[PDB]
C-alpha cells in the first residue's frame, strides 16, 4: 500500500552493505545459489589471505615491534609476506597451513591484539579461526559467512522488496570521505535516514587519513546529517551497529574508551537504560555512552522537524536485524502521525 526510500549512511566499514545482505536473507533470495556462493568463495578466502598478511606485516611496524613467538615460523611469515600482492591467488593447502600455524604464534596474535594500531578488517578473527573449515575442498560459505565477507565496493547499491504489500527501496550509499560528495544525489523522496555506527571502532582511526578516529569520524558525519538544511524534516533511524564487536572490546578490558573519549571516565549508565538479558553492566555503560554521543547531537540542534530513533544493532545476525527492521517498519508507519506533535 506504499514504498517507503530509505537511505543507509554512514562512513565506511559501519555496516550498511551488511544490512542489505540481511534485507535480501529476510525479503529477496539471500545470496542466490551456487554461482553466487562459488564466486563469493573467493572474497572469503581474500578475506582470509588479507587478515593473516596484514597482521604479519604489522608485527615489523608496530612501535613497539612484535616478534615471533616461535622463531620456527619465520619461513611462514616470509611465505605470507612473498605472496601478499599475488593477483588471483590460487589458495593451494599450504597457504592454509602456514596461516594456521601463525594465527595459532602468540607473537602473532600478540600483534593482532594490536590492530587499532593499523587498519585490519573486523572479520579478521572470526575467519582465521575457522581456517579448518574454509580450506576444504568441498567447502560451501554459510550465510554467516557471508555476512561477516568485507568486501568495500565504492558507490550506491539499491535493493528493493516487499514485506506485507508494503515495498522498500533502500539505498546503500557509499560513505568513505571521496564517496560523501555524492551523497545529496541520492536525497530524492526519502522516507527516513538510517545512519549506520560501527560502535566498536572507538579505539581505531579511518582509513582514509589513518589518523582521524572511527567514532569521532561517525559523529562528525551524523551532526552533518541531522542539521542539514534539506534533512529538517528527514527522521533518522540509528544503527549503533557492531555491538558484538563492542562488548567483546569493553570486556576484553584492554583498549579503554576514556583514553579516546575521556567523558566516559564520568560517564554513568542512565536509569532508563535497558540492558539486554544476560548483558554485562561495563557492556551496558559503554553503549549507552556511545549512544548519548549521538544523541547529544540530535538534542543540541536541528530537532525541529524530525525525529532520532537509536537502535542497537548486529548487523552480521540476521535475528537481530528482522527485530530491529521491523521496529523500523513500525516507526515508518506511526511516523506520519507523529509528525503532529511537532511544534
Ligand atoms: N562482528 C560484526 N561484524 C560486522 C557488523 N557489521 C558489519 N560487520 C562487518 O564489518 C565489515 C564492513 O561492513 P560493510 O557492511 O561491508 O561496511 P560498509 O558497506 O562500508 O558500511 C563486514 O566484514 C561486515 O561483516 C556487526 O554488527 N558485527
Ligand atoms: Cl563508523
Ligand atoms: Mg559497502
Amino acid at each position: 500500500r506504499a514504498t517507503h526510500r530509505l537511505l543507509l549512511l554512514g562512513a565506511g566499514e559501519s555496516g550498511k552493505s551488511t544490512i542489505v545482505k540481511q534485507m535480501r536473507i529476510l525479503h529477496v533470495n539471500g545470496f542466490n545459489g551456487d554461482s553466487e556462493k562459488a564466486t563469493k568463495v573467493q572474497d572469503i578466502k581474500n578475506n582470509l589471505k588479507e587478515a593473516i598478511e596484514t597482521i604479519v606485516a604489522a608485527m615489523s611496524n608496530l612501535v613497539p615491534p612484535v616478534e615471533l613467538a616461535n622463531p620456527e615460523n619465520q619461513f611462514r611469515v616470509d611465505y605470507i609476506l612473498s605472496v601478499m600482492n599475488v593477483p588471483d591467488f590460487d589458495f593451494p593447502p599450504e597457504f592454509y597451513e602456514h596461516a594456521k600455524a601463525l594465527w595459532e604464534d602468540e607473537g602473532v596474535r600478540a600483534c593482532y591484539e594490536r590492530s587499532n594500531e593499523y587498519q585490519l578488517i573486523d572479520c579478521a578473527q572470526y575467519f582465521l579461526d575457522k581456517i579448518d573449515v574454509i580450506k576444504q575442498a568441498d567447502y560451501v560459505p554459510s550465510d554467516q559467512d557471508l555476512l561477516r565477507c568485507c568486501v568495500l565496493t565504492s558507490g550506491i547499491f539499491e535493493t528493493k522488496f516487499q514485506v506485507d504489500k508494503v515495498n522498500f527501496h533502500m539505498f546503500d550509499v557509499g560513505g568513505q570521505r571521496d564517496e560523501r560528495r555524492k551523497w545529496i544525489q541520492s536525497f530524492n523522496d526519502v522516507t527516513a535516514i538510517i545512519f549506520v555506527v560501527a560502535s566498536s571502532s572507538y579505539n581505531m582511526v579511518i582509513r582514509e587519513d589513518n589518523q582521524t578516529n572511527r567514532l569521532q569520524e561517525a559523529l562528525n558525519l551524523f551532526k552533518s546529517i541531522w542539521n542539514n538544511r534539506w534533512l529538517r524534516t528527514i527522521s533518522v533511524i540509528l544503527f549503533l551497529n557492531k555491538q558484538d564487536l563492542l562488548a567483546e572490546k569493553v570486556l576484553a578490558g584492554k583498549s579503554k574508551i576514556e583514553d579516546y573519549f575521556p567523558e566516559f571516565a564520568r560517564y554513568t549508565t542512565p536509569e532508563d537504560a535497558t540492558p539486554e538479558p544476560g548483558e554485562d553492566p561495563r557492556v551496558t555503560r559503554a553503549k549507552y555512552f556511545i549512544r548519548d554521543e549521538f544523541l547529544r547531537i540530535s538534542t543540541a540542534s536541528g530537532d525541529g522537524r524530525h525525529y532520532c530513533y537509536p537502535h542497537f544493532t548486529c548487523a552480521v545476525d540476521t535475528e537481530n536485524i528482522r527485530r530491529v527492521f521491523n521496529d523500523c517498519r513500525d516507526i515508518i508507519q506511526r511516523m506520519h502521525l507523529r509528525q503532529y506533535e511537532l511544534l
